[PDB]
This record gives C-alpha cells, sequence and structure tokens, in this order.
C-alpha cells in the first residue's frame, strides 16, 4: 500500500546485477488476468505468495512467468509455464512454484542466475532495504525498486515503511549485500507493509523442498 515514504525508481537494464531473477507473473484465469511478482531461486524454482498461487484455482498451467521483463511485450528471456505448486505449511503467505523448460529446452534458472538467500544472522530493525518487483499503478510489466527501512521483526514476520501497490505480491526483499531476506505479501492502509521473514523454520522448509537453493 502507499505510505508517507513513497520512494521508487524504475529499472531499465533488468539483466544487470541482482535484478535478473526478479520476475513478472501473469495468472491467466478465464475470468480475468491476475498480475503479480516473484523471484527465481533455483534451476526450476521460484518463490511467491500463497494468494497469488490460489488465483490459478488449482491449475498450475494458468501461471506464466517472465524473468527480467522490461515492459509490455518486451521479455528478454521469454516466458515459462508452471507445472507444480507447493505451499508453506506454516502461517506465512509463501509458496514454491516449479516450472517446466521452455520451447528452446532452457530452464528458468539457467537463462538467469538464481538469487542468493541470506542466513539472516545479522538482520535487524532500522536497516535499509529495498523491495523490487512489478507495481500495478505503473506501466504494464515495468520493474521498480522501492526504498525504506525495517520497522518490525518477530518470528517469521517482518514489517517496513516503504511503498508498494497491487502487483507487488511476491516481490523479493533485498538487504545491502543484495541477498534475499524475505518475501513481500502486502500491507494495511496507512499503517504498514509486510513480508514473510526467512528465519530458521522457513529456511529448513525451503532446503527440504529445493535441492539447489543457495544460502550465503
Ligand atoms: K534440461
Amino acid at each position: 500500500v502507499i505510505l508517507p515514504n513513497n520512494d521508487r525508481h524504475q529499472i531499465t537494464d533488468t539483466t544487470n546485477g541482482h535484478y535478473a531473477p526478479v520476475t513478472y507473473i501473469q495468472v491467466e484465469a478465464p475470468t480475468g488476468t491476475f498480475i503479480a511478482s516473484g523471484v527465481v531461486v533455483g534451476k526450476d524454482t521460484l518463490l511467491t505468495n500463497k494468494h497469488v498461487v490460489d488465483a490459478t484455482h488449482g491449475d498450475p498451467h494458468a501461471l506464466k512467468a517472465f524473468p527480467s521483463a522490461i515492459n509490455q511485450d518486451n521479455y528478454p528471456n521469454g516466458g515459462f509455464t508452471a507445472e507444480q505448486i507447493t505451499k508453506y505449511s506454516g502461517e506465512g503467505d509463501l509458496a514454491i512454484v516449479k516450472f517446466s523448460p521452455n520451447e528452446q529446452n532452457k530452464h528458468i534458472g539457467e537463462v538467469v542466475k538464481p538469487a542468493t538467500m541470506s542466513n539472516n544472522a545479522e538482520t535487524q530493525t532500522n536497516q535499509n532495504i529495498t523491495v523490487t518487483g512489478y507495481p500495478g499503478d505503473k506501466p504494464v510489466a515495468t520493474m521498480w525498486e522501492s526504498k525504506g527501512k525495517i520497522t518490525y521483526l518477530k518470528g517469521e514476520a517482518m514489517q517496513y515503511d516503504l511503498s508498494t501497490t497491487g502487483g507487488n505480491s511476491g516481490s523479493p526483499v533485498f538487504n545491502e549485500k543484495n541477498e534475499v531476506i524475505g518475501i513481500h505479501w502486502g500491507g494495511v492502509p496507512n499503517e504498514f507493509n509486510g513480508a514473510v521473514f526467512i528465519n530458521e523454520n522457513v529456511r529448513n522448509f525451503l532446503k527440504q523442498n529445493i535441492e539447489d537453493i543457495n544460502f550465503a
């Protein structure tokens, strides 16, 4: 949601640095198109929210992903279709999505370099972070970086003061070292925005379900 701190920048060179794995998501249901975000973390895997996955109504083939999308109809790495979904067993709004290779027999985690996950051993309140993804109040399929600070940490929940809008669901949260520390889910009008914090419980869950995930 939009907050007093509305500090966002557009990323035009999406395949440079840590931006490559940031992904644009489109869930093409027969009732309409749901837009969201996510991040590639393995050869065939990506992370996003449970509510974005629920928009498929149980059919994974309805979920399409375009890594490093620059703008409408400008996808440098093309798109990929989902084949399997696994939801987190805890309360956190988190889900794992596995994709099948594309027409050129390429893997989503091969055309782009998977993101590095943080151990979160030094993460604390008041540190500067960024939430990067695809906000729905901007031109279709454009990547934007939002800047702010962590304001709350408890268990597997985290809150911050930066702005986001519908479309940002599933956007990765990066620390200064450019490692992923959490996954954005949404917020509460005029109060805050929050994400799933990748603590010990969540980390164990990911390692048990993703063979090649990389933790720093
Ligand atoms: K292959």
